[PDB]
């Protein structure tokens, strides 16, 4: 029985609401529960699904070089799969393996309606508007590790206030661009949801980049291959596209 | 030094432009080109460039089970990398290894501008209009496994006919879909190259299905992962988009 490690996040993997007390798996809905799900059918495998214990993603520690979030429970064999939105990403290659991608996307901006703001370039040469990503994720890493100067200099201002502006989690980032002047910096699939259920925010300019969410296992896991096979088999069924309609 | 096999493929691989000949690696140019040059600089390794002696990018035989093209060049280890338009699928995950995709893409429709087609359906639904793909590639085995009532109907007329319909290159698809009444099933950004050289040729509906393209390599090639991380890095510092907007 294999070990699970995920992280809440709509529409991906939230609680079931029932009337009744819910146990083990069956306490979890979303995309990444019916890919799991297919997942298991496929290949075979019996699971438990746990939340990662630290709620984090996974970033490195720049002092002391240790992982957290997801990606370390995968380092230290803790968990056999990670399976959530989670970003495949150079320096995450370093330490961990990931299926092919079951969905791709980009970094982008959430802000309000109706605003001039049109880019990252209008955020990143004034102070006025507040910005910022969800702290220990992909989104943060890329513009700590970015040589472009306007992400540099929006990451000067973020690690500045750092205090404010940094999140822990894309419904934080949400709330915070809800009831302040404050734009989000998070990935394409989840403002395409969000701004669905809040009509009055909307995605500022493209993609910042492009990039895809994998199945994260151990470096040297024997279950990578086997699970991008069984992704390409969904995908190439319209079998990912049919989850994303119902879940999007 | 490596071995690495391709094909001639506008805009990813093509002869030179020039007045005296050339010799060697130097007779190419083109995206994959390119990308091969980079990933040269970043790994550091020195190469050979071989056209794939079939003129295939690869498909398995029904009755033997035989591949053939850059995949069987991969599969015989007469070739150490496939750097070129390479479709990652599931049947070929089977057999070979594929590096994260450099590009993502989706089989669409070529053909003319200015007609009653909208969509699959409608050249599914209809004989007067002949199309088809490209023989043992991506495309034509997506059409020939898939289980989508349009697509196996598309696939019962494309192999009643493969004698007429199937062709040896995209470069004979464009042909056909110039000099007949002909829809040609082939690659988004294959169509996008080419309906900018052609003012009457079009898209026809959306995306059927999405992909993307890798580094091929050998079963079990620890350069894999090497050409993974690379790759991730030259997509995340912007390297990727720029070769696509100078060949596009
Ligand atoms: N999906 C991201 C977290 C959210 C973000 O960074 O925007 C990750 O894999 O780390
Ligand atoms: N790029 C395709 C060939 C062209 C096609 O099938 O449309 C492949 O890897 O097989």
């Amino acid at each position: 029985s294999l070990i699970v490690t995920t992280i809440l996040e709509e529409p991906y993997v939230l609680f079931k609401k029932s009337d009744k007390p819910l146990y083990g798996n069956d306490r979890f809905e979303g995309y990444c529960i019916d890919l799991l799900r297919e997942l298991s059918t496929i290949l075979g495998f019996t699971y438990e699904i746990r939340l990662v214990e630290d709620g984090k993603y996974g970033a490195q520690d720049d002092v002391n070089g240790q992982w957290n979030g997801m990606v370390r429970e995968l380092i230290d064999h803790k968990a056999d799969l990670a399976v959530a939105p989670l970003a495949i990403t150079y320096v995450r290659e370093k330490v961990i393996d990931f299926s092919k991608p079951f969905m791709t996307l980009g970094i982008s901006i959430l802000y309000r309606k109706g605003t001039p703001i049109d880019s990252a370039d209008d955020l990143a040469k004034q102070t006025k508007i507040e910005y910022g990503a969800v702290e220990d994720g992909a989104t943060m890493t890329f513009f700590k590790k970015s040589k472009i100067s306007t992400y540099d200099k929006m990451w000067a201002f973020m690690s500045s206030r750092r205090q404010s502006v940094l999140v822990k989690s894309n419904e934080e980032g949400i709330q915070r661009v809800l009831t302040s002047d404050y734009a989000f910096l998070m990935e394409s699939t989840t403002i395409e949801f969000v701004t669905q259920r809040n009509c009055n925010l909307t995605q500022i300019g493209g993609l910042i980049d492009s990039k895809g969410y994998g199945v994260g296992t151990p470096m040297g896991s024997p279950y990578r291959k086997k699970i991008t096979i069984a992704i390409l088999q969904l995908q190439e069924e319209g079998k990912l596209h049919m989850m994303k309609e119902k879940w999007w």
